């Protein structure tokens, strides 16, 4: 008999939302919140010590019409010898609701767990950080993100401002972008250039690159071209999912939409860590 | 307006027999069996091109007592000009059943696909490749896994003897392993070398390491050792997860456990691509 996970998610909420969990971005996140937060590095990671499984039940699965369809507790114990440093707490918020509702609700559930945490005695009223995840719809092609962090002190219970996610955001192509990161600008450049096969015509690439921690996180890249049917199309997405693995580092989130004439005709799509990359035609 | 996500997932079986998603690895693992089968580079990945939604629906989630969980359908298309080379489908199964029922259903529910493929006349009769995935349950620490595979030949109906998944393993340390894969053996070593600061002292690290694609995929490790409390484990812990980080493939699954006298005191789990592992104690 080996331990047991001891954080387990509810997909009930998700159901009733048409709501994709997105679980490695809604565990993962948080993990990147904490280190920005502080060096993480020596601390070890214990999961869902302090929030009782009735309380999460009671908040998440039996809300008739959910906004909240999950919560996630990430503990970090680290030092004169091992105890605990802070809790960080992943809120899940639906599809359908606004980053505004999805706040609103934030700060409800959060004072209702941080009166929860203050009551287990073996809580050592380190510092809390509430983080919303945002999610997306069943048949969105995009992630669910994490959108605001609000943290309580150490000694005490009031909940902080909402706060920005650490995330440096570029334009391509941008002379900010060329001399903040030069070496993945030229990366992009190499992929530009393996479409123009699509007879040596250039296809200008532009693009949206944030960074989580310095390395690239998400690259959302755009082109408009002349439609010449479906054929044509195809050749074209698999000159650039293969540029995209060639060429684009591989632990980044990668998109690809191919517009033309008031219209997004295929998106390509090579998710976090993805094998390989998929395409969605209108 | 953007083209929809065509794979959508069920979560109902999923509640009904405590069962994890597993996302990642259902997806990821499918695209690793079609590289086994042919030199996928070329191809463009679409997905769930085929399989009618409704059916889906009737096969998974209208069963009182389900077995199956889920259907993704992956579609590859290479070349005189792109059509259609083989579609893989991945069957999910349930964390109750045992793999020779995980079979049993997978052969039943193929039989059915093959079926309803043909009749869709878009459908070139390209190989189809049925895999079973075989998943955990959501108290359990381990992810679901592919376990076979069955092919239907070009132009036929009949369905194929399932088949092992491609995945060479060994056991460490072993002079095998060592010829094998001596810079990963000595990774592991290193691994080893870290742990042994919980006062010089040297502690046999036992491994299971899988590949897939030659690469280091799974790594299964334990420990036995004498239990001087919670504290001293604590600490051993942290050694050990920093070692997974600093030592060990941020692109395989690596898992701990840390054993004394006839238990497993502590499991060390950092996921496929985990940017921080995470401890469970018993």
């Amino acid at each position: 008999n080996a331990p047991l996970k001891e954080q387990k998610v509810i997909n009930t909420a998700n159901i009733k939302t048409n709501s994709k969990l997105d679980l490695a971005e809604y565990e993962n996140g948080l993990i990147n919140i904490a280190t920005q937060q502080f060096d993480t590095e020596s601390h070890v990671l214990q999961l869902n010590q302090y929030i009782p499984e009735k309380l999460i039940d009671e908040l998440v699965a039996k809300v008739e019409a959910p906004v909240l369809t999950n919560i996630i507790e990430q503990d970090y114990f680290g030092k004169n010898e091992l105890s605990l440093s802070g809790v960080m707490i992943g809120l899940a918020m639906s599809s359908s609701v606004s980053n505004e509702e999805a706040m609103s609700k934030g700060t409800e559930v959060a004072k209702q767990l941080i009166e929860a945490i203050n009551k287990n005695d073996k809580y050592n009223k380190s510092p809390i950080t509430f983080a919303i995840f945002k999610q997306e719809s069943t048949s969105s092609l995009k992630n669910g993100t994490y959108i605001a962090s609000a943290t309580v002190q150490k000694n005490d219970t009031n909940l902080g401002n909402w706060s920005t996610i650490d995330e440096k955001s570029y334009s391509y192509p941008s002379d900010e972008f060329t001399q903040a990161h030069g070496e993945d600008n030229t990366k992009i450049n190499n992929f530009a250039k393996e479409i123009k096969g699509f007879n040596g015509d250039f296809i200008p690439v532009n693009a949206k690159v944030s960074y989580k921690k310095d390395q690239m996180d998400t690259l959302n890249m755009n082109i408009v071209i002349k439609y010449n049917g479906k054929t044509e199309l195809m050749a074209l997405t698999q000159l650039a999912a293969q540029g995209m693995l060639d060429k684009l580092p591989k632990d980044a989130k990668v998109q690809l939409q191919i517009k033309s004439e008031s219209k997004i005709e295929a998106v390509i799509i090579k998710e976090k860590n993805s094998d390989k990359p998929f395409v969605s035609f209108l």
